[PDB]
């Protein structure tokens, strides 16, 4: 069949393009009849690796997100709400898969790694990425793999909250691109799953609570974490980590009518915007992200207390009549 | 052993009290390896039957709640978030269980039934309750059962919304008490479960959206439904159907500072309350119900548009700093 | 072109009387089984109203409990084949 | 406890047109084959009202004829599977239906209906997609007449399987007019619509037979009892109090469409009634 | 008195968008399989217009190629059993 030319048995072919074909990953639960507790193995997708001539990591996004715990609503788009009737998690297999949309003529580097410290900070440069134990180094166009070192320790989910994210999380996951020529798309990576659900509980809420200090930095958290809400002395920051349709509820301290800006992949849905000028205010809004960078920001003055809540929601109303 | 007196073999003993002992129902998932889709059988509790000298049904609560679909967040406290990665539901066994906290000297009637029309309205009186096909009639102190007629039709969950709640719901569930002497507690009923999960999907959000028309009645819904938000010309109504810690977000049209009342089982958590007097307003609040009747109401004037959202949440903040 | 029916219909609430009483101490063989008896059968009310002959296959009296293990009395269900004989005078009849 | 019915219920008297009429040259899928249809099934009405799932086995349209071999017209019975599609426009449309019959008026006709065995729901709670619950639609259509007189009386061959029983529905009808308004509650079935016009009521029949009417209303102004079409008044009693409101009980007996009645009055500021099919039964003092 | 049909109908021309898009980024579950869907089915347009029930036996999506081995993207066909659920927000859904 195939006739390929200029080839004598034992020779190399670098083709114009390559592609694998990906299908319906329909999960299987297994009954580990135990404490009458469950086990799940399904395939959840994870992000579209775009290029970075320069040197970027999960989107140039920072605050080890990525985090291998399930939920990571940030990471795992389906497991979201099962390990949600449960309290202890434990994997058996997790494998990074890297397919490629681009073609044998893009010019760059992608790279998947694994840090056992859910908390150490991120890759600085070339020489650092490469020193990791569990790493892989691929041109972008060519097809790649990574399998992850799983213990069987009895590890806890984030339902109550826990600052030592390391003693509870399994690992960190990296994806890193340098040496590109443009920050376009070349890769879409997947997630090979297998998890052991344990002491199943009243089901935890997935709702987000995020306080800015009055002049300050940061008050409480509950998370998960889709959002960070910073202030700058005038003006807020609502910096997305998550994608989809959300629902936003809250307001803040200002005095000064709200001007609703945002930036990147964004589909505003319902912006409602009470103020009282002199005092504080409220915002409900409903938006829908499908990118990074998605940003939004409220524009205001004298941002002297920041409060919000975020808890994923449909094309759902959020405005008066 | 037992010596009971005044008894010749063949005689009857009506004891001072009776009780069964209930344990940890730890669910089993079964793998029906299918379209790689799952099956669940666990035991979810359902409500505490209190008495009604007069003639009451699920709490004197109205708008067939109760509804056998899973989710019914109103009914099923655990199944809440699994049939949540899925789109078709189908039971195999559902059995009403009625144990009793009270004692052989309370003086009343309890009664479990089953309407195949998720939508027909509720029991009027004595003669009506009794005419149902699948009913049971117990004093209260004595121990009772009911098993439910399950088809195997391919029925849909409420993720998109659907006014003919009958063509999608399996059944209605009733619990009815007449002839008491006081509206105290005698019974706590359970739910024998067995469900076949099918075409598993991107996981639906559980968030509630509830619009009051300007002068009107009712705008949209998304539900589930934990809440009904009515107005009266001055003043709102937030009428609970659900129990737990919620999170409330919204505001409304008035002009007139907010006075936060509510009634029954209620643990207010965070009430924040922007207004602008003249115009509309906003409320975020965080409360926590464990009863019916839980009520809350906002007190205001010229309630000319009602909007809210409700999506179960923890002891989570909902106020500035 | 005939029907058959099997359902369960409620009937009346038995109250107490230390005396000796019979159907509420109402009199004139009310409880007669015929269907209709609107007094007795609240539901079949409207099937045997489209019909002219009737014939039962099962009839069972069912007696549940509103009171409590310290109520202090006697209840009693019977059956007379004569829709017309009078009622029970006393205990011994 | 699953009952099976096979009976023969009467249905309507077909009048002619020159023009092109359907189910009365009336509208809003009247006839829907579900039992209840208080409008269609005058007998099955209050049997399946103790039940929740319906399913037929046989339904046959029968067309006998009162007229004579010299009328000049068309009768025509058909069957739409969509309880909801709208009605026959013209000649060419009626004829294209799968289950139709095309007869003169004087000559004798039949139609049998395609029954599935799907588990279909009755109308106790309400359901806007009347199609996913209803078995079929039924048509009767007449064109090419010379006068809108009567030629035909059609019947209903029944066979139905009743299932889960709990509470007879309401064989009894409750129908509120708002004070100045339109419409308050309903319970139905629905044999009647009770409208007001600023002076005067409307009691517009959908049903045929002997009824019993109970109620009165807000006016002030003695009652003059008119009605129109097939109608056999039975007992009209008529309390008033002039200045205030009033009451009417009456007992009438319809066998047509159009049956109308109307009460004539002034300042119709609240309408209330109840209607629940009844015999040649009294409804007046002595 | 019923029909059966097996033919092949064209559907729309998939263009590209580096963004993330769904049916043309038109919205309101257009592609619904019901026949008619005049938007989707250009041919059956006029058979299921003489009919009231429908039922499929086979449905297969077929995707051929206008572009060339250096086009640079992703296409993707799916199927929701809920004619009504909303559309895909992102990659992960
Ligand atoms: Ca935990
Ligand atoms: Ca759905
Ligand atoms: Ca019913
Ligand atoms: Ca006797
Ligand atoms: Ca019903
Ligand atoms: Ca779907």
């Amino acid at each position: 069949i195939i006739t390929h030319v200029g080839g004598v048995g034992g020779s190399i072919m670098a083709p114009v393009a390559v592609s694998r074909q990906l299908v319906g990953s329909k999960p299987k639960f297994t009954g580990r009849t135990s404490g009458g507790v469950t086990v799940t193995s399904h395939r959840e997708y994870l992000t579209q690796v775009n290029n970075s001539s320069g040197f970027v990591v999960n989107g140039g996004i920072v605050g080890n997100s990525l985090q291998l715990n399930p939920s990571n609503g940030t990471l795992f788009s389906w497991l979201p709400a099962l390990a949600s009737n449960f309290d202890q998690y434990s994997f058996n297999s997790v494998v990074l898969d890297y397919v490629p949309l681009c073609g044998t003529t893009e010019v760059g580097r992608v790279a998947l790694y694994f840090d056992k410290d859910s908390q150490d900070p991120e890759p600085a440069d070339r020489v650092e990425l490469a020193n990791f134990g569990v790493l892989k180094e691929t041109a972008p166009w060519a097809e790649a793999m990574l399998r992850i070192p799983t213990d069987k320790v009895k590890r806890y989910c984030n339902d109550s909250a826990t600052v030592d994210q390391k003693l509870i999380d399994l690992g960190q996951l990296g994806i890193a691109t340098y040496g590109g020529a443009g920050a376009d798309a070349v890769g879409e990576l997947f997630l090979a799953r297998s998890v052991t659900l344990y002491f199943p509980q009243p089901t935890n809420t997935l709702l987000s609570s995020k306080r800015l200090d009055l002049t300050g930095s940061l008050a409480d958290a509950t998370g998960p974490g889709y959002l960070v809400l910073t202030r700058t002395p005038t003006v807020l920051t609502h910096t997305f980590r998550a994608t989809g349709t959300f629902n936003l509820s809250g307001g803040l301290r200002c005095l000064t009518s709200l001007t609703l800006g945002a930036t990147g992949a964004v589909v505003i849905n319902d912006i409602l915007a009470i103020d009282n000028v002199g005092t504080a205010s409220d915002y409900f809004l409903n938006c829908t992200v499908s990118s990074l960078p998605a940003t939004v920001t409220f524009t205001v003055s004298g941002v002297a207390a920041g409060i919000l809540l975020v808890g994923r929601a449909r094309a759902n109303v959020v405005n008066l009549l």
